[PDB]
């Protein structure tokens, strides 16, 4: 044939900080996609780059307010807002990603990310937030159940408003990977963080 | 009929803080509309979050105007336009509203996160606040 001309989606197993895997679907299915975001110092300004349209804007902002004003129930620095650069990247620079159904999974990198504690990229994540953390349902859950599974995830997490769409999920696929069913994204930040933080935070 | 298509929304008994229950007229029949909104500190900022229409930007604006303009009326914070950030957002997080009908529900919105003080989601909110406050009328009620 020739030349590796792509590179399959591989569950990265260590846990990196300020990182957070993700599904997307795509015309070709869900993706895996790496969301990375930064917590470098400085004054208040969100960074919104790699194609991210509006959709994932107010998403990522919808997400960094709730983490607003739930400093203490997730570790955050109490006065990071002021002093926080964000700069939420998505892979890939060239791909005009679309849709907020990436809200958890971005929320996920940026707590990751303020309370220095690597999140579960073995785990893949999938659902909007709101102010109040309830996690909405999404559409067509069943191709990013499919990449998570095929890409080397044995974990998901998925919004507890999606019971009804686990029937559709394919058999070989669903015993192997175990669905945590979370109400809130007050489930998912101690199910996936770390207990302990590992490098520090920006002061 | 295979899994269900849709999730109905339901009215959330207990009270909740910085969130009002709202009604909207739209094509796809009778919804309930959600308007959420944060009090986090700051130095005085508004922002319109879940893709709202660009009707919505002025009458959330008056809304949040007259409650400048009545702060001691109901408690709320003397100095909050300089130190309260205002984090607008109602779900869906990516869909089409416009109208600002039953715009008051924003200002009971914005009033319970201020105040801290739970709007109940057994009732329901109707109508355009004017920068006095007087409701004007509005149309599409009876599906709302």
């Amino acid at each position: 044939l020739g030349i590796p001309r792509y590179r399959p989606d591989k569950a990265e197993t260590e846990p990196q900080v300020g990182t957070a895997q993700g599904l997307a679907w795509t015309p070709v299915g869900g993706t895996l996609l790496t969301i990375e975001v930064a917590a470098v110092p400085g004054s208040g300004k969100l960074s919104l780059t790699g194609q991210l349209g509006e959709v994932m804007k107010e998403s990522a902002q919808a997400a960094l307010t709730y983490l607003r004003a739930h400093t203490q129930d997730y570790g955050l620095p109490e006065d990071f807002y002021n002093k926080v650069d964000l700069h939420v990247h998505v892979p890939d620079g060239a791909t005009p990603k679309d849709g907020p159904a990436a809200g958890i999974t971005m929320a996920t990198a940026i707590a990751s990310a303020l309370s220095r504690r690597p999140a579960r990229m073995d785990i893949a994540m999938t659902g909007e937030v709101s102010l109040r953390g309830k996690v909405m349902p999404i559409g067509g859950v069943k191709e990013k159940l499919l990449a998570a599974h095929q890409a080397g995830i044995h974990k998901i997490v998925l919004p507890k408003d999606n019971e009804a769409q686990l029937e559709e999920l394919p058999k070989e696929v669903l015993e192997g990977l175990e669905i945590k069913l979370v109400e809130d994204v007050g489930e998912v930040l101690e199910y996936l963080l770390l207990p302990e933080p590992t490098m520090p935070p920006v002061v």
